[PDB]
């Protein structure tokens, strides 16, 4: 199969100051371009755990973990 490397390029390339986090509009983005086709109904249940913060800046690694599970 593919490495968390597949994953872990995409989203951290974008990261062009290194600050280890990204919006949830943009993060969304390139799983989609990443070989990602879910849709908010499923998005919307996997979302309903993760802690945005106040100003709209999730981790990128942490969702990417908890998704290549399964």
């Amino acid at each position: 199969k593919a490495k968390t490397e597949d994953f872990v390029k995409a989203f951290q390339v974008f990261d062009k100051e290194s600050t280890g986090k990204v919006s949830v509009g943009d993060l969304r983005y390139m799983l989609t371009g990443l070989g990602e086709k879910l849709t908010d109904a499923e998005v919307d249940e996997l979302l309903k755990g993760v802690e945005v913060d106040s100003n709209g800046e999730i981790d990128y690694k942490k969702f990417i973990e908890d998704v290549l599970r399964q």
